[PDB]
């Protein structure tokens, strides 16, 4: 009893009204009084509480009292009920009107009430059970103390017959599909029927009609069928009312991720409608509302435990396959192989989670859906066609959880390679950046990757965990680290060491030849400035100190556009399987039958408990022109931190 509703008595006639629990009536008795009438008394039934209110002061009135009050516009009734009517109910309020003369009433106005309970319930407290009429169910708030029901995008595929994800249609073919959906229960209590002229309607806005699907299970105790009642091209649905205590169970699916202009919030309504007449719209005399937040797409940083490694390459790349298999066998992970870097630049494994359910979701941006991917509890979302090389999951990274100036990012931050504002350089397309920002929970940061020919952040940075700790390291490519090492080996008398040994397609490149190349030195000094510009952003935006950064030797060649391409394989772009790192084999100068780049990287990483395996992904091609033709992608366990416990900035 909190919402006040105006119900007036009608001159002489009797008014019959449905009373919805959780509301109360203010009732005008003065306008219905006959002319000249001076006082009024009233009767009412047991389950109707009635107060006379005389200038804001309310008085509780007995059921069968003979008390009279002076008729005044400022004297009214407040009518409240707390139990729903049954078939044996006669819930009424009766007003008698007296003139100044006698004590026998001169007219009588009546209010006849049918009390029903209506409540559209969702799991706004996020425990996977639909509580009864959560008071905050019509709002959605972030944080551990926040509330509001969560909805998944139903983008997996329960049956392989149809080609697209489940939410692409308005059908449910398998009852296993319901496990992905959020439950919404219409709870009602009342008599066998609604009084004449009323109906209960579920509805959504046209805008939300491509955001949700709402289904009902028919004949659950035999051959089950699932009816689409709200969503695409279905804005409302007249509910069949059942008397007594009734619950109608609905299943809600999300159809759309948060994006530019869609915040993730969707509303479903139930209204009790009153039939006024033909040609008049039905009046909504009571409306209950629930809100859902569609769960965002979340990316998984390298610090999360690996579940399975996805590998794409050619069928005769035996060295690569063997070493990746050896690497994965040091771990508990599964290996999945597909027979150039599309598995790393075109595909990205993220996940979605609600309190009741969650599963991995892969986004695909072609430059056909990978068959070894979409399926049960594996979501697959493809980009809508119609970009530069910066539009690539290679130009996207996600950091480990970080705290920055007291502001925590419990799911890390997405990093996007870009150019300088006034540069006129390349930039990831606005649709991609807007989509990532719209997910909110991994507050993206733009880096500087347009100094690279390909333009991907994974060409110069990565994160590894520190084994046995909750800490991580940022790995940065470093040309200065490479020149320091080479000048050292040259001073040590190894200037004639040859690079790219074991690659017959490659030039007689030595350390001496590299150090004597003045043009190459200037180029890599400039590229170090580009790396250091990114270093400063990462430290600022991720809360890093110099103690959290390892510089791995790298070397670049400048092209006509003044952009860098790897001189030898970029070791920073590695497979991170907890303590086990699969590092691209550099093919550096060999000092004592051992690559001096390999031994240097081992000296940097192994003291930290990291185990280095160098993977050869180029020997099958016989030469390196800056391109990796093999890809890998790791599906990781989701964060234990639930995204809805976060508090993003406004
Ligand atoms: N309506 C869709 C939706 O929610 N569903 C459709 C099927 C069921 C659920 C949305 C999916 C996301 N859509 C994208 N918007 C920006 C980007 C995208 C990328 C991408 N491509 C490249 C990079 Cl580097 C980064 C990214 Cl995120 C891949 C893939 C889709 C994308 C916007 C439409
Ligand atoms: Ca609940
Ligand atoms: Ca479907
Ligand atoms: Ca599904
Ligand atoms: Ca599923």
């Amino acid at each position: 009893m909190l919402r006040e509703r105006t119900v007036r008595l009608q001159y002489g006639s009797r008014v019959e009204a449905v009373y919805v629990l959780g509301t109360y009536l203010w009732t005008d008795v003065y306008s219905a009084a006959p002319a000249g009438a001076q006082t009024f008394s009233l009767k009412h039934s047991e389950h109707v509480w009635v107060e006379v209110v005389r200038d804001g002061e309310a008085e509780e009135v007995a059921t069968n009292g003979k008390q009279r009050w002076l008729l005044s516009p400022s004297t009214t009734l407040r009518v409240t009920m707390s139990q729903a009517s049954t078939e044996a109910s006669s819930d009424k309020v009766t007003v008698n009107y007296y003139d100044e003369e006698g004590s026998i009433p001169i007219d009588q106005a009546g209010l006849f009430l049918t009390a029903i309970e209506i409540s559209l319930d969702v799991d706004a407290d996020r425990d996977g059970v639909v509580e009864k009429n959560n008071p905050k169910k019509a709002s959605w708030t972030w944080g551990p103390e926040g509330q509001g029901a969560i909805l998944l995008v139903n983008c997996d595929r329960e049956t392989p017959w149809l080609p697209k994800e489940d939410c692409r249609d308005e059908k449910v073919y398998s009852k296993e599909d319901l496990k992905d959906m959020s439950q919404m229960i219409l709870r009602t209590k009342g008599p066998d029927r609604l009084p004449a002229g009323y109906e209960i309607v579920l509805y959504i806005s046209m805008s939300d009609s491509d955001k949700v699907g709402v289904f009902y299970v028919e004949n659950p105790f035999f051959g089950q069928r699932y009816i689409h009642i709200l969503g695409r091209r279905k804005l409302y649905h007249v509910v069949k009312y059942t008397g007594g205590s009734a619950e109608l169970l609905f299943f809600v699916e999300g159809l759309c991720f948060p994006d530019e202009g869609f915040s993730g919030l969707v509303s479903i309504h139930v209204s009790l409608l009153e039939y006024m007449a033909q040609d008049i719209p039905l009046t909504p005399i009571f409306t209950d509302t629930v809100i859902f937040r569609i769960a965002p797409w979340i990316m998984t940083p390298n610090i999360l435990p690996p579940v399975s490694v996805f590998v794409c390459c050619m069928k005769d790349n035996y060295l690569f396959l063997k070493e990746v298999k050896n690497l994965v066998e040091k771990t508990n992970c599964e290996l999945k192989v597909c027979f150039d870097r599309w598995i790393q630049d075109e595909i990205e494994f993220g996940y979605i989670e609600a309190p009741h359910k969650g599963f991995p979701v892969v986004l695909d941006s072609p430059r056909f859906p990978v068959k070894e991917l979409l399926g049960p509890d594996f979501g697959y979302v493809t980009r809508e066609p119609l970009v530069t090389s910066l539009d690539s999951f290679g130009n996207l990274e996600v950091s480990p959880p970080v705290t920055v100036n007291g502001k925590t990012y419990p799911l890390g931050r997405i990093l996007i390679g870009s150019s300088f504002p006034l540069s006129g350089g390349r930039r990831m397309t606005k649709v991609v950046r807007d989509f990532l920002k719209a997910q909110q929970v991994q507050a993206p940061v733009e880096l500087y990757s347009d100094w690279l020919t390909v333009g991907h952040v994974d060409e110069f940075m990565s994160f590894v965990p520190i084994p046995g700790t909750k800490k991580f390291l940022l790995l940065m490519a470093s040309t200065s680290a490479c020149y320091k090492l080479f000048r050292e080996k040259q001073k040590d008398g190894h200037g004639e060491a040859i690079m790219f040994k074991g690659l017959g397609g490659m030039k007689r490149i030595t350390i001496n030849k590299i150090l004597s190349n003045e043009s190459l030195v200037q180029e890599n000094l400039y590229f170090q400035r580009c790396l250091d510009w990114n270093r400063d952003i990462l430290k600022k935006e991720l809360g890093l100190t110099e103690q959290d950064i390892i510089d791995l030797p790298a070397l670049f060649k400048m092209d006509e556009d003044h952009r860098a391409r790897a001189f030898f394989p970029n070791m920073v772009n590695m497979i991170v399987l907890d303590k086990d790192l699969g590092i691209p084999k550099p093919f550096g100068p060999q000092v004592e039958e051992e690559c001096c780049l390999e031994m240097h990287v081992r000296g940097l990483l192994e003291p930290l408990g990291l185990e280095c395996t160098f993977i050869d992904d180029i020997s099958a091609y016989h030469k390196f022109l800056g391109e990796v033709h093999c890809g890998t992608n790791v599906r990781r366990k989701p964060f234990t931190f639930k995204w809805w416990h976060m508090v993003p900035s406004r």
